[PDB]
DNA sequence: TCGACGGATCC
DNA sequence: GCTGATGCGG
DNA sequence: GGATCCGTCGAACGCATCAGC
């Protein structure tokens, strides 16, 4: 079926106006995305901070409109070390942040420009890409290893900090998660590993699914459709962008989007909204 | 994702 | 720059 | 034996690299 996000809350659960409006967005081409008119979406958007996923550029290689953001001045990203056209985040913010780092600090994890982290005054803020687990399962081996490796990051993180993680996970959690769970149940994204993995995320670090805590039993919302079979069209997709949040800031919280509408990659944008 | 493939297994 | 083939992705 | 179940098998879309020139 189709799926129409409702409007943006803006208060908090106390009523506070929200301060802090994140968006996520796996651009799968960052130069394309670009191409194909993202960044004029993003002006309208006007996030205070925007996290960038599957840039597929190198640093060398970023197009020239990416300075002219001057309400997203401070801009970080990170590349693979030797795989090319591959992988790639970024995070451009309004406020300089007080510190940024790249990987998890683990070096067999941080060689696909995979991590960022901003600590900004009162969270940190994570945006991470992960690796899928591939076609025909070959990666999936990797991916578990990566899915402890970065959970004890985060748990070490949320420890210091509340925390904001963002971006592609690469699993759908559940079965309200995807339009076709029954066929997906052997496929990277939907495979038991994978979602055992996402559930102790979520209850190691912990940390809570801001859309889902909030819409528990709201379907057909994804933040991806494959470009083959028109999709995207037919709303047959998978909710694989998330913002998990540290519990402490779930009253911080005043809504978490899905941008069904906003074109030019195969997943959507999506939009957090905190009263900090 | 989808439909074409098998190879069982059924009124 | 242009073709054609390969890597990758849920 | 002619339908109807199943689990496989394959090739689409799009971006970006690579090889070669």
């Amino acid at each position: 079926a189709l799926y129409e996000d409702p409007p943006d809350q803006k208060t908090s659960p106390s009523g506070k106006p929200a301060t802090l409006k994140i968006c996520s967005w796996n651009v799968d081409g960052l130069r394309a995305w670009i191409k194909k008119k993202g960044l004029d979406w993003v002006k309208e958007e006007a996030p205070d901070i925007l996290c960038l996923q599957q840039t597929k550029c190198s640093e060398n290689k970023l197009p020239a409109e990416l300075q002219e953001l001057p309400g997203l001045s401070h801009q970080y990203w990170s590349a693979p070390s030797d795989k090319e056209g591959y992988s790639g985040v970024g995070l451009l913010s309004r406020q300089a942040p007080l510190k940024v780092s790249y990987g998890i600090g683990d070096e067999e994890h941080d060689q696909e420009g995979r991590v960022i982290v901003a600590e900004f005054d009162s969270f940190v803020l994570v945006t991470a890409y992960v690796p899928n687990a591939g076609r025909g399962l070959v990666r999936l081996e990797y991916r578990q290893r990566w899915d402890e490796a970065f959970r004890k990051f985060l748990k070490g993180l949320a420890s210091r900090k509340p925390l904001v993680l963002c971006g592609n996970l690469n699993v759908a959690h559940e079965e309200i998660d995807l339009r076709n769970p029954k066929g997906n149940k052997k496929n990277a994204g939907f495979t038991p590993q994978e979602r055992q993995g996402f559930g102790e995320l979520l209850q190691a670090v912990p940390l809570a699914d801001s859309f889902r805590h909030l819409y528990p039993n709201t379907p057909y919302a994804y933040t991806f459709w494959t470009y083959m079979m028109n999709a995207r069209s037919k709303n047959v997709g998978w909710r694989l962008d998330y913002f998990l949040l540290s519990h402490s800031l779930l009253p911080a919280l005043c809504d978490s989007k899905i941008r069904s509408k906003a074109l030019g990659s195969d997943h959507c944008p999506i939009t957090l909204y905190l009263a900090l």
